[PDB]
């Protein structure tokens, strides 16, 4: 379902990504809502995948984020995961 597409594309960097730009992260897409740093233990899964979907939405989020983490971090490992979306694609039209 869309959210196994939320919360592994988002891990995926979580789990590649250090703490200290860890914090870029967080304060590059989340400005005026500031995520808890002490969520960040699991907000790969839970938090992240759910905080951003109640700013743009399930989909519409995750779309984005790949934008902002790939030219933030590792715009060549989050080429990886914005291939993942075109077979997401299908799974947005069934129930």
């Amino acid at each position: 379902m869309e959210s196994e597409y939320r919360e592994m594309l988002l891990l995926t960097g979580l789990d590649h990504i250090t703490e200290e730009e860890l914090k870029r992260f967080k304060y590059f897409a989340l400005t005026e809502f500031q995520i808890a740093r002490s969520t960040l233990d699991v907000a790969d899964r839970t938090e992240l995948a759910d905080h951003l979907i109640q700013s743009a939405g399930a989909a519409s989020a995750v779309t984005k984020a790949i934008n902002i983490f790939q030219k933030l971090n590792y715009m060549h490992i989050a080429n990886a995961l914005e291939e993942k979306k075109k077979e997401a694609e299908r799974k947005l039209m069934t129930n």
